[PDB]
């Protein structure tokens, strides 16, 4: 019904630090004959779930540092891949991927889970999407990790969470000129200009989705809803607003990368103050917008952080 494609297993053997097996869904309601990949680590049955959400152009491979870390503790740790991206399936058109598409699995895979006690953790896209989820069901929700995200709202309500796409013209400007631009998009040199410390194997596994442009559909509009915000959008992202504000009452931990020209601290102390008791911002000096690149860190300072009130 909705035309996708499937990336070709085999483009996946290779992988640098992914031991991780694979688990797929293909009976969601809403999305017939479309297979989800998402990553199910530690222990099934445990009380606490971290739900991992990647953002663009990236997949679960990013958050490979920081498993561990959460396994480690006790906790079963949920990283889906979007439709479009990792091992899921890709719509072929443009069209097909907007906010409520990308908004309404996660809700539709919270739901086929029965996931409880979620602990959020959140970046870019993962954050756009993922800060709208606990007002949709607050009783699953007990804690959130954020890094390097806002609010998709409109210019007016949060003027923060609208400058940045404009300037300065090496910030979103030059991210979104890089990916809907190329006719030829080469993911693993991207990676590499915007996280300067992955190794050639690391870069690699994040081309490793998309053979051709054919299956680049979702990489390339999630750059041009950042751009031009939908209505749902901006009426979703403006209500999450006020539950965050009045409504949150769980555990918050802030790690913020300072090299990121997109979503760096002239977002991310307006995202703190409304957040209802956010604590002090964990500053990572040498991380740029994939503040995961530097997860293990993140992961264990949250864990510590949040032992701290149990
Ligand atoms: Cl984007």
């Amino acid at each position: 019904m909705i035309n996708a494609i499937r990336t070709p297993d085999q483009r996946f053997s290779n992988l640098d630090q992914y031991p991780f097996s694979p688990n797929y869904l293909d009976d969601l309601p809403g999305y017939p004959g479309l297979r989800a990949h998402y990553l199910d680590e530690g222990n099934s049955d445990a009380e606490d779930v971290f739900l991992c959400l990647h953002g663009e152009p990236t997949w679960s491979y990013l958050y490979r540092k920081m498993i561990p870390v959460f396994a480690e503790s006790g906790a079963r740790v949920i990283a889906p891949d979007f439709f479009g991206f990792g091992k899921s399936d890709k719509p072929v058109d443009e069209e097909d991927y907007t906010f409520e598409f990308h908004r309404n699995f996660l809700l539709a895979l919270i739901e086929r889970l029965d996931l409880r006690n979620i602990t959020l953790v959140v970046q870019d896209w993962g954050g756009f999407l993922g800060l709208t989820l606990p007002m949709a069901d607050p009783s699953r929700f007990k804690r959130l990790i954020i890094m390097n995200a806002c609010l998709m709202t409109d210019p007016v309500t949060q003027p923060a969470f609208s400058a940045f796409v404009t300037q300065p013209a090496d910030g979103f400007t030059a991210w979104k000129y890089d990916l809907v631009t190329p006719s030829d998009l080469r993911l693993d040199q991207f990676m590499k200009r915007w996280a300067p410390t992955l190794t050639e194997a690391e870069a690699s596994a994040y081309a490793a989705p998309f053979p051709d442009t054919s299956y680049q559909a979702g990489v390339r509009k999630f750059p041009k809803m950042v751009a031009q915000r939908d209505q749902a959008c901006i009426d979703i992202s403006t209500e999450a607003i006020s539950f965050w504000q009045n409504d949150w009452n769980g555990q918050t931990f802030m790690a913020i990368g300072m090299k990121d020209k997109l979503l760096g601290p002239d977002v991310m102390y307006p995202m703190k103050a409304l957040i209802n008791g956010c604590p002090e911002p964990l500053e990572i000096a040498d991380a740029g917008h994939f503040v995961q690149e530097f997860g293990e860190q993140v992961a264990r300072e949250a864990l510590k952080h949040f032992a701290e009130t149990e």
